[PDB]
């Protein structure tokens, strides 16, 4: 079995800057990953894994998807929920 | 569908006395978690997840198994690998 984003918790960020939300994902109903950032980079919204700067100047994620596909399956879930919070709130407005 | 820690890779093993190994586990063949470390505490060994610092200054795991059995599993998966490497290491010298 492949792994599965099974839940997303998300907090919208309203301070301007690039970052639009910070979230956690639940993998397999079981494992939670914190500090995932939703960002407006000059090419569309994208999801960054929690990352660590090396004493080296450089950067690696603490939590790394191996394929770009599983990356995208993490990204989709987070962007989906994000936008879904957008338009459940919108519809509430009346 | 639960957790499957499919693989445990074990870097930096046995230099500091307390900080015993540095570990990368792979979940479900696709998702890797770095900077897990094997530390020797009060009662022997335990596996520490990577630490997030919250806004009030407390330290929390970035990587958090909600249930304790999942934690056990993860811990056992890591410790068996650490224990295996070392005892295989010694078995080299005997032969």
């Amino acid at each position: 079995n492949a792994m599965e984003v099974t839940d997303v918790r998300l907090r919208r960020v309203n301070t301007d800057g690039r970052m639009r939300a910070i979230a956690s994902i639940t993998l397999d109903h079981e494992f939670v990953v914190h500090d995932i950032r939703v960002i407006d980079g000059n090419n569309g919204l994208f999801v960054a894994m929690p990352s660590k700067r090396t004493p080296d100047g450089e950067f690696r994620d603490i939590t790394h998807p191996i394929n770009s596909s599983t990356r995208g399956k993490i990204q989709d879930a987070v962007l989906n929920e994000y936008h879904r919070l957008g338009d459940t709130e919108a519809l509430e407005f009346e």
